[PDB]
């Protein structure tokens, strides 16, 4: 039994839905391979944190990881471009560029850079909370200070609202609002609960700026190692976990609201998206820089 190893990485504890997701990617896996392929899960950043796995994960060293396109900044060029703010229309039209050949095409993306992409994961929409005021119009953000992923494309979202980023790891933004070093941060609704940060900054604005897709991605030279017929039993049991963290993903985004909502965060709704989409222009202008990158937006925006 468990003649195969692989050790995955994920940031987030366990109970969170990629967490879950690569877990029943692990049953199927084992199951499929009749106990040859054993799967095995560190939860809560216990190698590294995110960006550090996915550097281990390209060197073999950690063999897969469950990671956001925001923590590989150039690593892989492509993955930063959809990290563009306000890229992405909602969760149904992200899934239908990330399963027909978009999906293909960025696959090829991280083949590239020593990682085999066996599923796309939901992380829903990114929204800015913080300790100090409301967020209530773009204008409230100048001179603030907010962490941001380590993708310089963040940093520049950033500046284009007035406002100063500090690129740092997961892991350590809630002792960095605690302690006043910071104003806040941003992520979507099951962060902003399982991290704590609800509990050092109250006040949320739902401006829904961010959509970054997420992978699961196992090390190139890992599944160069492996016979054909493993493979096949890791893609397949990837791809059936896929629609099960789609479905854990949309039932934690409720209960994190709710928990957070019935613990006292102050959350502004219906906010005028407009002056927030209208401001990243320069964003767009500084990354969107070919043919292959300028048509690859396009067929995002194109797609239904
Ligand atoms: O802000 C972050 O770093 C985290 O944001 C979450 O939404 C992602 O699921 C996670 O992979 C990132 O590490």
């Amino acid at each position: 039994e468990c003649e195969v190893t692989l050790r995955s990485s994920d940031t987030h504890p366990d109970g969170y839905p990629t967490v879950e997701g690569v877990k029943f990617m692990a049953e199927r896996a084992k199951e499929l391979s009749n106990g040859r392929i054993c799967i095995e899960v560190f939860p809560s950043s216990q190698l590294g944190e995110e960006k550090d796995t996915i550097e281990q994960t390209q060197f073999g060293v950690i063999d897969m990881v469950r990671a956001s396109f925001g923590s590989f900044n150039d690593i892989v060029p492509e993955a930063q471009l959809l990290s563009l703010p306000y890229l992405f229309r909602s969760e149904e039209h992200l899934h239908n560029v990330m399963d027909g050949p978009i999906g293909d095409e960025l696959a090829k993306a991280f083949e590239a850079k020593d990682l085999i992409a066996v599923a796309y994961y939901d992380g829903g929409s990114r929204s800015f909370y913080n300790s100090q005021k409301p967020i209530t119009k773009v204008e409230d953000l100048k001179g603030m200070k907010f962490r941001v992923m380590q993708s310089d494309v963040f940093v520049d979202m950033m500046s284009a609202l007035g406002a100063n980023a500090t690129p740092m790891p997961y892991g350590e933004v809630y002792s960095s609002i605690q302690t006043g070093v910071i104003d806040g941060a941003e992520n979507n609704w099951p962060s902003y609960d399982s991290s704590g940060h609800f509990e050092v900054a109250k006040y949320y604005t739902l401006d829904q700026h961010l959509m970054v897709p997420e992978l699961v991605a196992i090390s190139k030279i890992k599944w160069d190692a492996l016979s054909p017929e493993d493979q096949q039993v890791l893609r397949q049991a990837a791809e059936e976990s896929e629609p099960v963290q789609r479905k854990l993903w949309a039932e934690q985004e409720k209960a994190s609201e709710e928990k957070v909502v019935a613990s006292g965060a102050e959350v502004v709704r219906e906010i005028d998206k407009t002056p927030f989409i209208e401001a990243m222009a320069p964003v767009y202008e500084k990354y969107v820089t070919k043919s292959e990158y300028q048509d690859l937006v396009k067929r995002i925006q194109e797609t239904q």
